[PDB]
C-alpha cells in the first residue's frame, strides 16, 4: 500500500450508551459543552487527524440516550470550531429529508469559506420516522424513494456549489468589474422534489466545494454511496465483514465509472487504549459495571425468555439454557453460549457484555496498532473513525499508537495540507 | 433617562453600495474574509457593543451588490466569531418564509449555547420575489400572509426553546436520573402552516433562549415588532420621522400589553467620524466620487429626464430645470433643487450625492456624539445599530466617540454581564 492510512474524530458529547454518563469521570453536561469539544478537536489535530464527525439526529423521546436529548447542533458547534483549529477536517451530518438544498448548500459553502477549505458533509436520508413529524410531515417517504430524493437534492446541493467559477471574481478596482460575467451559471433546476433557480450567493472555496460522506449500508445506499461518496462510513463488527463491505463498494464505484481509489472507506472503532492488558480490560469492565443489571438482564432476557433469569444467582456460572425455538434469535443465543462457555461468564457478567460488547481494539498500544495496521493491508479499511466516549481513549489514541504508525510509515508526521481533500489525498473537481 | 444608550454593529463585507469596494482601503475579499469579519467583532467587542448584526439575504442577480454576491452564510460566520468573542451579542438574519422552525430553532439555540447566552434572530418575513424560486416555490405568499406565517413559526420556535426547563437536567449519576421528565414538554403543535411534535433536542441557554429582532415598517410589520420583538431595527431618515416611528411603536407595544421599555428600538446609522469637520466631508467625498458618473447621472435623470442631462456641463452649476410634470417625482425633485440650489451643487456633485447621500453623523467626535445624545434624549431611539462600510469608520466610533459617551455619563465603563439578554438590559422569560 502507497496510500498513508487516515483517521477522524468523532466527537458525541456524553456517549453513544443510556448510562456511561455515570462514569466519574465523565462530564454529564459534555453534550452541550463548548470547552468539551474545542478539547476533543484538538487533541484529534494534535494527533493529525483528516477530519472531526458531528453525527446528527433530529427526533427524540424519554427514551432516547441522554447525548442525544441535548447536544449542540451539526453546523454552529463545526463553525465555532473552525476558528481554534488549523488543518483538521469539519465534517457534519445533515438530512436531505426536510432542509432545502439552497440552505444546506450555502450554509456548507460558508463553512468551507470561514475555515480555508475544511468543510464535509455526511448525508444522511433520515431514518427516524418521528422526524418527520417535527417537519410538518405526516411520514418520511419509503426507503428507496428517500435515496431518489437524496439523489435529486445532493445534484442540486453540487449544482448550487457551481455558481461561481473559481476565478469569478476579478476584482479590478480600477474597471470596475467586480465579477466575470461569464463566469456566473444559473442552476435553473426543475426537478421532480426541488425547483431551484440560482445562482448561489458565495463562490468557489479554497478546496473547491466541500467533501461528502456516506453511511448507507443497504443495498441502495450502497450503491449510492458508491456513486456518489468521496468517503463512507461503515461497521468494524469483524474483519471478514468489513473486508467484503469494503470490496463490494469499491467494485460499485468501478461499476459507476469511478477510480475506487477517489473513495476512501472509514469503519468505525472505539478502542479502549492502555499500558497493559489487564489495565484495558479494567477500564472496559468498569463502563461496561455501569448499566442497571436489571435492565441488562431483560435486555438478556430477550434472547433467551423461555426462562426467568431473575432465578439464577448473578455471580455464578451462565446457565446451560438452550432450546431451538425456530432460529428465532439463534444465531444470536449459539452466539452467547458459545462465548459464556468460552471464558466461564457469570449470568451478570453476560448480560452486561450484551448491553456494551468490548471492542477487538482493546489493549496496549502495540496490539491496537498492529491490528490497524492487518486492517488496512487486508483492505478492510482506507482510514478508521474514532469514537472516544470512555474518557481519555482519544488522548491515548493520540499519544501512543498515532506514534507506533509513524514510526512504521502507515502515518505521516505531518499534515498534507489545509483542506480536508489534500489531507484526505483527493483532488478538487473544479 | 436612566438608561444607557447601547449600540449594534453592522459586519457587512464590502459594504452596501455597488462601487464602495473600488476605494483604496477597501479589501474587495472581505466578504467571505474571516479575518476581516473576527476583526470588526473584536473592535465592537473593544467598544462594549450590545451586539454585533448580521443581514441577510437569499436571491441574487448581476445586477446585485457586490457583497450580496459572494458572502457568508449567517449562522455560520456568528458560530465562528462566538469562539474569538467574549460578552458581545451574535444577532443573524433568517426568514420564517422557507425554513421549518425546528431547524431555525435548533440552529439559534445551539449557538446560544455556543456562546454563553449571546444569541439574536433579526426575523424577517423574505420580500425578495426571486428568493422563492430558491426554494421550491412558484411565488411568494402575499405580504399579509407572510407575516401570518411568521407568527405562527415564531410561536413554534418560541416553543421549542421551551421544550425543556431550565433545572431538567439534573444529571444525577448516583440514581441515573439524567433528566426530570416532569420538566420535558412536548409542543404538539398542529397549526395552519406548521406541524411539530417535539420535543427540541437542546434545552435552555444562560439566557433562557435568544432574544428576537425585527424591522418591520409597514402597518402590518410594525404591529407585528411590537407584538413579538424584544428590539427593532429602523431608519433614521430625519429625526421627526424616527421619532414618530418610536413613539408609534411603543404605543403598539403597550396596547399589546408589553411594557414598551422592553421593545428597545434601534435605528441604523452610517457615521463618519474624523478630527475636523473638513477631514470627514474629505472622506464623504472620496466615497461619493466613485460611483461611474454616467450611472449617477442617469439615476438623477430619473426625477427630471424631461432633459437630456448629459447636455449640461458636469462641472457647471445644477440647472434650473423645474417642470411640475404632476407631482410624480415633485416631493424630491423639490428638495433636490432646493439642497443644490443651498450648496450650489454642480450637475456631478447632485448627481454624486443623490447615488450616496451624505449622512447627518458626519463630522466630529464631539458633534458625533452630540447628536446620538440628542436623538436619545428626544426619544427617537434607544440605541443605534452602526454601520461601517467605510474603511476605519468602526474604529474611529469606538476609539473616538465611545469615550465621549462615557464621559457624559450615557454609556457603561464595563459590559454590564455576559448575555445578550443582560446587556440590553431586559430578563430571561423562563
Ligand atoms: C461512522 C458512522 C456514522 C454514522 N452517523 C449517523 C448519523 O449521524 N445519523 C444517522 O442517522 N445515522 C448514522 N449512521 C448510521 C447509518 O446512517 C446507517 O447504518 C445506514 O444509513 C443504513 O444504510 P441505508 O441508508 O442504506 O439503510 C452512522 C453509521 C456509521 C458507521
Ligand atoms: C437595521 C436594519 C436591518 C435590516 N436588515 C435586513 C435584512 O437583513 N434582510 C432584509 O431583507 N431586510 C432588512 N432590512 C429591511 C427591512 O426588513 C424592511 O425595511 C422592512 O421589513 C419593511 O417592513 P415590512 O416588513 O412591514 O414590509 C433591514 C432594515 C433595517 C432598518
Ligand atoms: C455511528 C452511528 C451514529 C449515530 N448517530 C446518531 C445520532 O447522532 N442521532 C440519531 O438520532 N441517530 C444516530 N444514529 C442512529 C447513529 C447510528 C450509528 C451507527
Ligand atoms: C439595513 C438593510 C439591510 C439589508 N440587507 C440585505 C441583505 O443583506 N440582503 C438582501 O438581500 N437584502 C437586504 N436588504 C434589502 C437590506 C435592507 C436594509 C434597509
Amino acid at each position: 500500500r502507497a496510500d498513508f492510512i487516515q483517521f477522524g474524530a468523532m466527537i458525541h458529547g456524553v456517549g453513544g450508551t443510556t448510562d456511561g454518563w455515570r462514569h466519574p469521570d465523565v462530564d454529564p453536561s459534555a453534550s452541550t459543552n463548548i470547552e468539551f469539544y474545542m478539547k476533543k478537536a484538538q487533541t484529534a489535530e494534535k494527533g493529525l487527524f483528516s477530519f472531526i464527525f458531528i453525527a446528527d439526529g433530529l427526533f427524540i423521546s424519554e427514551k432516547s440516550i441522554p447525548h442525544f436529548l441535548n447536544r449542540f447542533e451539526p453546523i454552529t458547534i463545526l463553525s465555532a470550531l473552525a476558528s481554534v483549529t488549523k488543518n483538521i477536517g469539519l465534517v457534519g451530518t445533515f438530512s436531505t429529508s426536510f432542509t432545502e438544498p439552497f440552505t444546506i448548500s450555502r450554509q456548507l459553502m460558508s463553512l468551507d469559506h470561514i475555515s480555508g477549505g475544511r468543510a464535509g458533509w455526511n448525508l444522511v436520508t433520515s431514518p427516524q420516522e418521528g422526524a418527520a413529524r417535527n417537519h410538518s410531515k405526516s411520514n418520511l417517504p419509503e426507503h428507496t424513494e428517500r435515496y431518489e430524493i437524496a439523489q435529486e437534492h445532493l445534484d442540486v446541493v453540487r449544482g448550487l456549489w457551481n455558481s461561481w467559477e473559481h476565478d469569478a471574481f476579478i476584482h479590478n478596482k480600477k474597471t470596475g468589474q467586480f465579477f466575470d460575467q461569464a463566469k456566473l451559471h444559473r442552476l435553473n433546476h426543475k426537478g421532480k422534489y426541488f425547483q431551484v433557480e440560482g445562482p448561489l450567493n458565495i463562490g468557489r472555496s479554497k478546496q473547491g466545494e466541500p467533501v461528502v460522506f456516506q453511511a448507507g449500508s443497504s443495498e441502495t445506499g450502497r450503491q449510492f454511496a458508491a456513486k456518489n461518496a468521496d468517503a463512507i462510513f461503515t461497521h468494524s463488527n469483524s474483519l471478514e465483514e468489513t473486508k467484503a463491505f469494503y470490496a463490494d463498494v469499491k467494485s460499485r464505484a468501478a461499476d459507476e465509472g469511478r477510480d475506487p481509489s477517489s473513495v476512501r472507506i472509514f469503519p468505525g472503532i472505539s478502542p479502549i487504549v492502555a499500558d497493559t492488558e489487564e489495565e484495558a480490560e479494567k477500564k472496559y469492565r468498569e463502563f461496561a459495571e455501569l448499566i442497571p443489571i436489571e435492565n441488562a438482564v431483560t435486555y438478556l432476557a430477550r434472547f433467551f425468555d423461555d426462562y426467568d433469569l431473575s432465578v439464577y444467582p448473578l455471580d455464578e456460572p451462565f446457565p446451560d439454557i438452550g432450546d431451538v425455538g425456530k432460529n428465532a434469535f439463534q444465531s444470536t443465543t449459539d452466539r452467547i453460549k458459545r462465548e459464556a462457555k468460552a471464558r466461564n461468564l457469570t449470568l451478570r457478567e453476560v448480560a452486561q457484555e450484551m448491553a456494551f460488547p468490548r471492542t477487538l481494539f482493546i489493549g496496549t498500544p502495540e496490539r491496537v496498532a498492529s491490528l490497524i495496521e492487518t486492517w488496512f493491508n487486508a483492505e478492510a479499511a482506507d482510514g478508521f473513525i474514532v469514537g472516544s466516549d470512555i474518557p481519555g481513549t482519544l488522548d491515548a489514541f493520540v499519544e501512543k499508537v498515532i506514534p507506533i504508525l509513524q514510526e512504521r510509515g502507515l502515518y505521516r508526521q505531518d499534515y498534507r495540507g489545509g483542506t480536508l481533500r489534500e489531507n484526505l489525498g483527493l483532488g478538487i473537481p473544479q
